[PDB]
């Protein structure tokens, strides 16, 4: 996957000529590679001039713009057609840029190669003071000019993929029914069949999450919000929806299988209880596969995310922390069901282990919320949602304490549920009201034609929002709730049939919140994650 | 093609998949079934038959788009309404789906309200008014020219012979079984070859193209090559007629058997060898006198690799004789049992035939022009 191939896909076909031939560049080094100190000085120094020519067209831009455009604004002031004489250059604009910093990327991987060769200090410097501070970066009229035409008017994916995409989820909706069939009609054992339905939602609750974050992509990017720049990704490179539909598909085609299996009875070498640790070890490789395929670029990104925000005090805090932390504070209950996987196939709570495991994502967003505001030493919003977060570990620990009292029969179980649904109260309502104000933006005071929403607005339909508003409010009772009941407080029998069929309405939430979240950072800068 | 009908074939194509695997098992296990069924819901040959061909038929359009043949001007199809292989994959499967479906019903017991010999009628109906559709939707388009289409072929002799009239008789003359299961279908539910009819309706093709055939060479007048075609394709009516006349005279035993059995053999293997070398010569130009580099290939070749002919050519060879033989034992001269299992997983067999046949024809008809259907 290198840049030459890249860059040829966004290469004009009337400029085609004019473009470098760094392709051809990298050939001559290999032949040369594959007397000495006086040889080898002045033939590197070729590489420089090249430029000059090049440059020379962006610079006269310039002027022509200035001229061309004041001309016709007094001809416009004294409809179709006058729109497309803007399209053209407004094009042209992009691509100039993208010459110019992806050229970066070229040279320097293979300026150090040679650079060794001859072991000497001397080269290394010679590009740093030359290259770095050239005048070409003080060109900034460009931005001017594209604000001020707005100002004025308004005032006064590949084939294969896509095939794969369907193979994927037609075999996952048929293998749903399949199991839904088997599941009503050849399931009379009586086995203790929770002690599978838990193992097994740590599979759902993360198929249902990429097969969200689908439809997540799929709505930023054809709604006219940019997800690329404040996830900080490569410009070059980018996963459509496509892309994490299919690998969704995948793990879910993984998932009913092993499923399946131990539904029914394969050959009885194979031991029913196999089929889940082989599920889960495959998926586990998967993401931490050390080859070169299977999009392996995106996978290292996460596994690198994962590391940064699994040690966030010693790791600066960029915008990807802090969402994936987010996601992880909702998607508590895949730990919890890792955790109990891995207590029940070492044995066959003790000492609160499960509050500690329920808690673990929201003490990672904390922590990194206490890192950004060192950081950054402003203490609004960060000490507040410092104790939002924080909330999160008062209800779990209050709960627990109360459970405990219970079993015990300390008398004061009364005045603990009492205090518990106190804190239950405020931190629903507190929790509310943060995502409602400061997460999305919404009831702001500046809002006259909207109503209660945003000045400015991104998606089409207002129905949209109103409708969502009423959805978090609604299940966001149901987030402490579920986490609460999760904590095993009393729960004889019926809590883990609420928490499983509450869960996956979790993750929904977190999809609406995702929509709003990132429509919200790219309209205002809520968090000062940029400029 | 548009992305949307791409995830549609990725649809249809996964849960034919899946489908086929579930009747796999469901066949090998839950067939708790010893009263003689099998060889009476063998029936869906007649749509797995169609199923294939249709998936065939994508595999050859695409391979017409890519290797460089034209097949929308031969085809004289309207450009702007071209159908790329997208589109009949998509068709095919999910023709295939509600087969798959149909017989994973029929294998099953579901409620018992419904009886269990419907699904095959529900099935063929459905396909039926889906073809027939008479609104505008569902490749309209394409739909109305195939029923027009089949309208001049079924009336050969009255309408003027195109391109598309002789490539869909010569289709049916290869797909003869799925007529066959019609007529099966037809004789098992009226009860549910005392005429003969085994024969008549087997052969019917036949007739169709030969007598296009005729019509063809009445309107031109010239007998190089439309009377040799005619007997090539009257040696079909021949073979069968003489296979239906020695299963009534071994019915019968009288002592000609062994005479009626050496001309039988005698005509087949001529039948055989001489449709063979039509195919090979007459229909794709092989073995041209001027091919000093190409061996035994035409003096321009399209298609890049070889090898591909060499081995197209051995297996057309080593599979028209299944064709005949596969006819004649269909036409169940004595076949006690051995004969209903053998036609089936020949029948397959008939339509890859008729699949590189179609390669391969197109090919030459577009580089020369063998039929004189242009200029």
């Amino acid at each position: 996957m290198k840049f030459a191939e890249h860059l040829s896909a966004h290469i004009t076909p009337e400029w085609r000529k004019q473009y470098i031939q760094y392709e051809a560049f990298k050939d001559m080094l290999y032949s040369a590679q594959d007397y000495f100190a006086k040889f080898e000085e002045k033939f590197f120094q070729t590489c420089e001039k090249e430029l000059a020519k090049i440059n020379t067209f962006y610079s006269e831009k310039l002027a022509e713009a200035q001229r061309r455009f004041a001309t016709l604004q007094n001809e416009l002031q004294s409809i179709k057609d006058l729109k497309l004489a803007f399209s053209e250059f407004y094009l042209s604009l992009i691509l100039l840029q993208n010459y110019q910093n992806l050229n970066f990327t070229g040279f320097r991987k293979i300026l150090k190669k040679h650079d060794k060769i001859l072991e000497t200090s001397r080269g290394a410097d010679w590009r740093v003071a030359h290259v770095e501070v050239a005048p070409f970066y003080t060109c900034k009229k460009i931005n001017q000019l594209i604000s001020e035409t707005e100002a004025v008017v308004t005032n006064e994916a590949p084939a294969w993929t896509t095939f794969r995409v369907g193979l994927f989820c037609g075999i996952f909706i048929v293998l749903n029914i399949t199991l839904v069939l088997a599941a009503v009609f050849k399931l009379e054992t009586d086995r203790s069949i929770w002690p599978l339905i838990r193992i097994y939602r740590g599979g759902f609750l993360l198929i249902e999450f990429l097969f969200l974050l689908g439809i997540n992509t799929y709505g930023w990017r054809q709604a006219g919000v940019n997800h690329v720049l404040i996830f900080e990704l490569n410009p070059r490179s980018n996963l459509s929806h496509q892309h994490l539909f299919e690998i969704a598909g995948f793990l879910g085609i993984l998932w009913c299988l092993s499923l399946l299996a131990c539904f029914f009875a394969p050959i009885s070498v194979i031991p029913t209880y196999v089929y889940p640790l082989a599920l889960y070890g495959f998926m586990v490789f998967f993401l931490i596969n050390p080859t070169k395929t299977f999009y392996y670029k995106s996978r290292f990104w996460l596994l690198k995310l994962l590391f940064r925000v699994f040690t966030a005090p010693f790791h600066k805090v960029g915008f990807a922390d802090f969402w994936l932390a987010d996601q992880l504070n909702s998607l508590s209950v895949i730990l919890m069901d890792l955790e109990y996987m891995i207590c029940f196939y070492s044995l066959e709570y003790t000492y609160g282990v499960r509050a500690i495991v329920q808690c673990i994502p929201a003490w990672l967003r904390f922590i990194q919320c206490l890192r950004r505001y060192r950081d950054t030493k402003r203490a609004f919003p960060h000490l507040v949602n410092a104790g939002k977060y924080s909330t999160t570990f008062f209800m779990v620990t209050f709960a627990a304490l109360y459970s405990t009292h219970k079993e015990r029969g300390h008398s004061d179980t009364m005045v603990f549920f009492y205090l518990w649904i106190v804190f239950y109260i405020i931190s629903s309502c507190y929790t509310l009201i943060w995502d409602l104000k400061m997460d999305w933006g919404l009831f702001d005071k500046n809002a006259g034609e909207n109503t209660f929403l945003r000045e400015e607005i991104v998606y089409p339909q207002k129905a949209y929002y109103y409708c969502a508003i009423i959805e978090d409010v609604i299940l966001r009772f149901a987030w402490t709730i579920q986490i609460s009941i999760t904590s095993t407080t009393l729960l004889p029998h019926s809590g883990d049939i609420i928490a499983t069929v509450f869960a996956p309405l979790e993750v929904f939430r977190r999809f609406v919140w995702n929509f709003f979240r990132l429509e919200n950072e790219h309209l205002n800068n809520c968090g000062e994650f940029r400029a």
